[PDB]
């Protein structure tokens, strides 16, 4: 079920972690809770203490801002009156939305919403949802002026920058998301959408899951505040490797094409296969690794309120997420199944161990594209951005925890995804962990290829000329896919020298 080094013997937080420093906010680093009081178990207390508001181009604009003005009255007031209504039936709920949604009250559908609670709930969970679910909701929105008293910067593009918040903070703010409370954000087209509008929309039958998905979260949050904080890091390397001449050796592989990278990867670095706009279509239509991973770790979605599309030397690293619901299937047979209760450990600053890294693969339009040198190194470096730690010792480095990253839609080659995430890991010094969900003939084939190199001693460098070695001679002037694959080539071309 799985060949390569055990994967017992594979790096994982908490344990091999360095001793963190002291939490303190700094100019790369917005703190929104008092450090001083930071206690296991109590709630974090907000700092500034009263609310403190900025509406510009640089932070977030807020819902409660004085500034957020409708035709002038308070847009906040307006919000607070259609939010504080009863609701019974799904055309209240539509209705309140649209009180400060006018200019949309003909473009925004409601179907999925209405849908949802009247033909998917029964009787019984419908009660549920709109006699507590919704007005615990209501209220942890509205109670934001109190809750996020600090402005929150954008991660905007270039940006090295750090955002450490309370999961309580951001259940507030996903709660003023679903709400679509968020002015402005229907100067923003490099920002991925927040209020949760197009999650309302069409007759998908994958939006009913999405729903129990979040309403499982909004129910655990607004009934118990959780206790621990989220970083969110914007990362973007300004130097490359020179992928040629790295005399790097490669490191250790597990592969398996059981297991997941959220359960079997645990305290380890487990990739994002993201879409350039974080969270890509969580929050409308799509349903595949990125949006699930952001369904049962809802706080990732709050990434898409503040940071800005990733350019190809970016990623983002967000620690201390908190997994909520379990589920099914993927894609067209997701399901949700029942609420998870979380039972990692957390770090010195209240984080869950649990480190996520958003990288996003190029999509291959045409198949031998992505062999294109410029297009793999691109490849290589993005992922070699993500798992970058600068000024940490291999020691102190967790696993990678992987798969078919880009392959599927993005039109990747599962073979050269996996020997690229492999020599990016090498060069950042991590081992690495393949999830091939399923697929064993191809855990076989990485297998096969990773004990060849390694035992033949070929370095990162060594096995990057191959790859372009394959393309100049089997790839550029190609008329068909080419003739010879790229594994087949490789060994062909190490065993003739
Ligand atoms: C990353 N990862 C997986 O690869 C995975 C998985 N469970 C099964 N697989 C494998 C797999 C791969 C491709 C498709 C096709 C496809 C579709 O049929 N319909 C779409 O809409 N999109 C699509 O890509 C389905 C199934 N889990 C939990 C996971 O995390």
């Amino acid at each position: 079920k799985w060949l390569g080094t055990p994967i017992e013997e594979m790096r994982r937080m908490p344990r091999c972690g360095i001793r963190l420093p002291l939490l303190r906010p700094s100019a790369n680093h917005t703190v929104t809770i008092r450090v001083d009081l930071l206690r296991a178990g109590e709630v974090p207390k907000p700092f500034p203490t009263h609310y403190k508001d900025l509406w510009d181009n640089k932070h977030v604009k807020m819902p409660c801002s004085e500034q957020n003005l409708y035709p002038a009255g308070s847009r906040w007031e307006l919000i607070q009156t259609a939010l504080l209504n009863k609701f019974t039936r799904p055309q209240n709920l539509k209705d309140a939305i649209l009180k400060y949604n006018v200019a949309y009250s003909k473009k925004w559908d409601f179907t999925a919403l209405i849908d949802f609670w009247d033909k998917v709930l029964e009787e019984a969970e419908a009660q549920h949802l709109y006699q507590s679910i919704l007005p615990d909701m209501v209220k942890i929105a509205l109670c934001l002026p109190n809750i996020c008293t600090q402005p929150i910067p954008l991660l905007a593009a270039a940006m090295n920058h750090s955002i450490t918040m309370s999961q309580e903070q951001i259940a507030s703010l996903l709660a003023n998301a679903f709400f679509c409370t968020f002015p402005r954000r229907n100067e923003y087209s490099s920002y991925p959408d927040i209020n949760f509008n197009r999650l309302f929309e069409g007759r998908s039958s994958r939006k009913p899951e999405k729903l129990k998905t979040l309403f499982c979260y909004f129910r655990r949050v607004t009934a118990a505040a959780p206790t621990g904080l989220v970083t969110f890091t914007r990362q973007s390397l300004e130097d490359f490797p020179e992928w040629e001449r790295c005399e790097k050796p490669l490191t250790r592989l597990h592969v398996t094409y059981e297991g997941t990278i959220e359960e079997n990867g645990q305290g380890m670095l487990q990739v994002d296969f993201a879409n350039r706009f974080v969270g890509g279509g969580v929050t409308s239509a799509g349903l595949v690794q990125e949006e699930i991973r952001f369904l049962i770790n809802p706080e990732l979605i709050i990434s898409r309120l503040f940071t800005e599309v990733l350019d190809h030397n970016e990623c983002l690293i967000i620690t201390g997420t908190e997994q909520y619901s379990e589920y099914t299937g993927y894609a067209e047979t997701y399901r949700w199944s029942r609420s998870h209760e979380d039972g990692s450990e957390r770090d010195d600053w209240q984080r869950r161990c649990t480190e996520i890294v958003a990288i996003d693969a190029l999509h291959f339009r045409r198949y031998l594209d992505q062999f294109v040198p410029e297009k793999m190194r691109r490849e290589l470096n993005k992922a070699y951005c993500g798992f970058l730690r600068p000024g940490v010792s291999s020691e102190n480095l967790s696993a990678v925890a992987t798969g078919n990253w880009g392959c599927g839609a993005f039109g990747g080659d599962a073979r050269l995804k996996a020997l690229i995430q492999i020599l990016a890991a090498a060069a950042a010094e991590r081992d690495v962990v393949y999830f091939t969900f399923g697929d064993s003939e191809l855990m076989r084939d990485i297998y096969s290829m990773h004990i060849f190199l390694t035992e033949r001693k070929l370095t990162v460098g060594d096995v990057y000329k191959l790859l372009l070695r394959y393309y100049n001679e089997e790839c550029r002037n190609c008329s068909t896919g080419p003739d010879i694959k790229l594994y087949p080539f490789i060994y062909h071309a190490v065993e003739s020298c």
